């Protein structure tokens, strides 16, 4: 059997049950290709209510998080049995904000070596439970996960599936990450690797299966500039060890972008993309393509965007962002068609050629306003709008300029 | 020696001369086909110095014209010497605004028969000068037409040219008419024909040649237009029922139907007029028929039939810039269409079972939509869509972009006029 099959058989067969109820916190089930050996589907829902419920501990590593450690721990101090904060010798409060308001949370210490894995890996060895789940301090643990976490541990042990576990992280942007690898069995197998952009690897160097489970965490400045300068130092390091690695070329390339060094980021993204072709962990391959495409787009480099676009479209055909960059290009072509039309109208007006409608060629000025407003070309519309030579056209334009003046401050009203 | 060549031997040479000054008040000159008997050039400039300067009477027919008759007669009184004013028994004052300030302008009377040419007769009779000039109550004789009139009458009497004379008459819309036919020699050769849309004709009903001269005459309107039209159409329909296949009248009746908001029917007459001008001799208003049918076809969003009448407009009057106006409007409508079809092709897209790697919220798609419908001025949907974006920084920039164009509108709106 495949876990996929087991879930189906449990749908019409045993949707009554608890094994079912708790197996539906697993999003990711049709991805699990390993045989789960079973000899009776009936004995299984029955043996699941007899199953042990495991212990989860919650590891947080903090530096100067005076601003956000309170809301963080509040989200989380009721959902675990043991919470371990790992102070890297904060210069501000943090430590004592924790000590009075949160009496039950262990506080430990560790000087910062420039290694998120070493820190993270301390809390692993300090931790007493039999699963761990990591959460960072600017993050917040949805009210919705109440009583759900250990249910996820329980099923995965009940089938004894080896995996790390990703909840959904929702960016403050609303962007929703699902390769987060934040929870895993505390059983000697599996330890963080990497000075930065670290993730749990099962220690034969690995790459464990990832259950996306149905748990959620939410956000809680222009200190992005701060954090990024910190990480690029670490990323460039990790990359100099493996200078041809597509993941590291992309990671570095990305942070270069974040430090607006876009021309240099495009080079690393172009190299990352060449190297993913024949390379096994293709997880961030898409992230390189859609970033190189936006940067190429932002530099009005349509030929190279089209080339990379065809790659994104053949390598990931069900990615909607292909349709995004194609739209963006048509809309560019339309701008030029508008401009070219604005330009033959000017060429027309400057002949000897007479008008039978309005000898003042003043109806042409209706189209040219219309057409340069559309092009956002207020420079040239303000102009054209003086060259008008008649009251009742002027009378016509100002009354139409107002009804859109007031349609704007109507939509501008009800956003913020 | 033709006339346009006499003007080349003055412009090149005899160029400070009094003949050349008065002859540059004639615009229409290379059109004058008749040849002229000269001695030399010299003989001809000096004969002009010893020539004359004829007299011009100014004719005005009027009905209830209380509001404009004062401004009118001002423009004219210091410029003609004799001006007759034919009242048609106007029920309001009018006649006595003329009494007061304009004592030397000889108010004659006449009962109104529905015949504009006939009213123009009765002023040709009473007139005593050599040339006549006509003007209407809603026009103002331009300030800068100072003593230019009789220089026109001189040059035309000197070469003893037969013709009618057209000043430029300015619409309330700023448009300049130059087939106006307002001045002619009072030598029993020229006279108005036609109950309405009268013009001066030779006595064999032929068509006097039209010098366009360099005189400006302006305007003074709101909704007297609907009542003037409703009167004129009564006459026009009569004249039409006489030659019911005459394109000039098919056009005139269609035009007035239009001015009375009977557009659906105005097009039917414009179409027949355009069909009949093909052959027909006097094609003066052929162009006016086409461009009015085109502008109405545009208003009704009938682009298929617009294109077809635009072709005819283009083959017949290729140098009319109004061709390009209509081709432009079409091209631009096709743009709008491509845009809205993209708006929808984008919409279909961000529903499918299809994910984004850039932003799960697809909020970047929604920004492209917002930007289409701002361009499409579909402010309706700019509102819906901007409610469903969850990234506060984009919602901030939509706020700041709208403010940009809000400010720039309120800026261009200021310095119009
Ligand atoms: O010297 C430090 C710096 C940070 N932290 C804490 O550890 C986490 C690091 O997160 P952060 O300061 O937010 O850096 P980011 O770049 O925003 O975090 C991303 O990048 C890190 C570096 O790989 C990852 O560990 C995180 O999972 C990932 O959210 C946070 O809880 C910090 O408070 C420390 O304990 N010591
Ligand atoms: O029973 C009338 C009605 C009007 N008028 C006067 O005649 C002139 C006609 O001008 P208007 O009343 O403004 O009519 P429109 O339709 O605006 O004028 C156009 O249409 C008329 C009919 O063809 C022409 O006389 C004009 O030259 C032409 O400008 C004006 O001075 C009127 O005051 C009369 O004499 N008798």
């Amino acid at each position: 059997m495949k876990l996929s099959d087991i879930y189906l058989e449990l749908k019409k067969g045993y949707a009554d049950s608890l094994l079912y109820s708790d197996l539906s916190l697993l999003v990711n089930i049709m991805e699990y290709e390993k045989d789960i050996d079973v000899m009776s589907i009936q004995s299984l829902v029955a043996g699941y209510e007899k199953s042990d419920t495991p212990t989860i501990t919650c590891g947080i590593i903090v530096y100067n998080e005076s601003k956000r450690i309170k809301k963080c721990l509040n989200s989380v101090k009721d959902d675990f049995n043991e919470i371990i904060v790992l102070d890297s010798y904060s210069t501000d409060d943090t430590v004592d904000i924790i000590k009075c308001d949160f009496p039950d949370v262990e506080i430990k210490y560790e000087k910062w070596k420039n290694d998120f894995s070493y820190a993270r890996n301390k809390i692993i060895e300090y931790a007493t439970s039999e699963w761990i789940y990591f959460i960072d301090a600017d993050n917040l643990y949805s009210k919705e996960n109440k009583g759900k976490i250990a249910k996820v541990a329980r099923v995965l042990e009940f089938f004894s599936i080896d995996c790390v576990v990703s909840p959904y992280i929702e960016e403050y942007t609303g962007h929703l990450y699902s390769d987060t690898r934040r929870m895993f069995r505390l059983n000697g197998k599996v330890k963080f690797h990497g000075k930065v952009h670290e993730e749990p690897m099962n220690y034969n160097h690995s790459l464990p299966f990832n259950f996306i489970v149905n748990l959620k965490v939410y956000h809680n400045e222009n200190n992005i500039k701060s954090k990024t300068r910190r990480n690029i130092n670490l990323t460039e390091e990790m990359l100099r060890l493996e200078p041809e690695n597509p993941k590291w070329l992309f990671f570095f390339g990305r942070e270069l972008h974040l430090l607006d060094k876009d021309e240099e980021a495009i080079d690393y993204l172009k190299k990352s993309i060449n190297n993913y072709k024949k390379f096994n962990d293709q997880r961030h391959f898409i992230d390189a393509l859609v970033l190189l495409c936006t940067l190429l787009l932002q530099r009005n480099n349509y030929v190279d965007l089209t080339l990379y676009l065809d790659i994104l479209e053949t390598e990931y055909p069900r990615c909607v962002d292909v349709d995004y960059f194609r739209s963006a290009i048509l809309l560019v072509d339309m701008q030029n068609k508008l401009t070219s039309l604005s330009n033959m109208i000017d060429e027309a007006l400057t002949d000897e050629r007479y008008s039978a409608i309005n000898t003042t060629k003043d109806h042409f000025k209706r189209i040219l306003i219309s057409l340069n407003i559309q092009l956002e070309n207020w420079e040239r519309v303000k102009e054209i709008s003086g060259e008008i030579k008649n009251d009742n056209m002027k009378k016509e334009i100002k009354q139409y300029l107002a009804n859109s003046l007031h349609n704007i401050e109507h939509v501008l009203k009800g956003i913020e």
